[PDB]
């Protein structure tokens, strides 16, 4: 039942963001909430490519950093690659089939966008400092702990999706497949978005700016510098996509979007909660691999998982998640300078 | 079975463009076809916003026009901007679950992404020449000349997700949907998506150069030069987005990508041909429509029906099917200046 381009004149103001009549016509005139808009606007204003940075100095870093500091920063830059082949593809694959309004169809394929460049400018480093990318590109996919944070990231954009195909041909209510009991319900599909949600909205907010504080480390050194100015690029665009996530999910909350969505957001509080503890604790594990063989000037494994607790926080406070570690200042002020 | 991180560490340079293992890691040191790298590439290196284009001067040129020529261009904006709304979202949402290498994945999110721009763009346009543009957008949704070829063209991308969604979640077979017979089947699939790609084909690369053609001879006139100047934009954009369509449709049919879609190719050969015969008759029967009230200087009812036969003739050959139409000179030789 979904559509590329719905044939009922609607008024896409009155629309909710999601589950409503799919877009028809990608208008730019008005918009039911103007944040989409200014997203869209100010990721446009920021466009670059990464071949704008010159990294050619990173080579002779990477080669002179000890064993252990080649494999911070490697596995490192392995899990950023990792977390942007997902953000890539997966708003695209799994949010514009639900999407009801024009604006917020557009930020999200612009969202999506931007980080494919975050890929291609996560290849421009990884083929400037390694002989050989391929032993790399192919670590991530393998890789036992990077392995296990794709598992459970991608488990609820999949979820969705599969929901979302089941919805779009079924409709609502209990159906038979092959002599099989589907329930499909708006109201769980409902859920499985708002879920998928609070995981990209931890995603990009909290293990995305863990792994910023790692590559800032080495430019704090003056070593890296290539891949550090990228990487003030990527968490400047971070900073817009996790805005996005902020506004949907307080959106929905409110209740001012879908009534149905703010009870649904109130059953899932403890849900919501536990999953961002959960993704706090998975980067305080990724800490001690990170530092498994040593530690390096201005960063170790205490240091960053304080800041782990400082910025879940910070992002739990904003989705309106109660906080889950002492209230505590910013352990490694500097990273400011490159935010 | 949709999966937005496959945890397979396979070989990227011998999947198959569709179909596959759906790509996990976006690596772009390497490329199965690197025409799908230039691609992005080269849309990269285009990159415009359409508020660096003026078209202030638009607005008086709009009203100083005859009521039948305001008539014309108006028709013709509401269809580039049906088609680009379809194109905005329809390669993501239709493509991109079924992409199977990192560099067509790439390829299409941008190519989807630079049909938002055209959409903003149709937008500042439209608001820069109208009082009113929500007459101008509900027209697009409710216009019946408009709504036949949106039902067509969005029916070959709407047919191909719904399919996508059974194969996803049943695998090939026969299966009951509440004592319903489902046959699902990859070749049929396959079959889905070569037709849906020869759609696309035509819509890029005859529909919008049919339109481009009344944008240009407005600007032959020296009137409508803001919109003049962001339809040269649009159409450079163009003609790489046709491009990509006409490589994915080749490799697959030489099979040299995948040896079943050749004799699949060869299979849906006269129905392809039909395909684009239809949509270039219906390119003729709009331009009755967009001259329903007269002509202006330059171009006319028989002009334009020329010139839907030569480019028609033109993509039709550059992806294998034999020529409808007797073989002509260009008509509008004046149009090149702005291509
Ligand atoms: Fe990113
Ligand atoms: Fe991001
Ligand atoms: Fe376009
Ligand atoms: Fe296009």
């Amino acid at each position: 039942a979904y559509t590329t381009f719905s044939q009922t004149k609607n008024d896409q103001l009155k629309e909710p963001m999601f589950f409503g009549q799919p877009v028809n016509v990608a208008r730019y005139d008005q918009q039911k909430y103007d944040i989409f808009e200014k997203l869209i606007e100010k990721q446009l204003s920021f466009f670059w490519r990464p071949e704008e940075v010159d990294v050619s100095r990173d080579r002779i870093d990477y080669q002179a950093l000890p064993e252990h500091e080649k494999h911070i920063f490697i596995s490192n830059l392995k899990y950023q690659t990792l977390l942007d082949s997902i953000q890539g593809r997966s708003p695209n694959v799994a949010l514009l089939p639900l999407i009801s309004i024009p604006e917020l169809e557009t930020w999200v394929e612009t969202w999506a966008f931007s980080e494919t460049i975050h890929s291609r400018s996560y290849t421009h480093i990884i083929r400037n400092i390694v002989n050989d990318p391929s032993v790399v590109f192919d670590d991530i996919v393998t890789n036992e702990q990077i392995q296990k944070r794709a598992e459970g990231i991608s488990s609820y954009y999949d979820e969705l999706i599969e929901m979302t195909s089941y919805w779009h041909l079924l409709g609502e209510g209990t159906h038979t497949v092959n002599g099989k009991t589907v329930t499909v319900s708006l109201r769980e599909l409902k859920k499985k978005l708002y879920l998928c949600l609070m995981s990209v909205n931890a995603l990009e907010a909290i293990r995305f700016y863990v792994s910023f504080a790692c590559s800032f480390a080495f430019a704090e050194r003056e070593l890296m510098e290539g891949n550090a100015k990228i990487i003030r690029l990527i968490a400047r665009d971070e900073a817009l996509h996790l805005t996005g996530t902020q506004h949907m999910l307080n959106l929905l909350r409110s209740g001012a979007d879908d009534p149905e969505m703010a009870e649904i957001a109130e059953e899932c509080k403890q849900e919501c909660y536990d999953l961002f503890v959960q993704a706090a604790q998975q980067e305080k594990d990724w800490a001690d691999y990170l530092f498994r063989d040593g530690s390096m000037i201005g960063l170790n494994k205490d240091i960053l998982c304080q800041y782990v607790e400082y910025i879940t926080n910070i992002r739990m406070q904003a989705v309106g998640l109660d906080l889950p570690f002492q209230t505590r200042s910013n352990p490694i002020p500097w990273i400011n300078t490159w935010l």
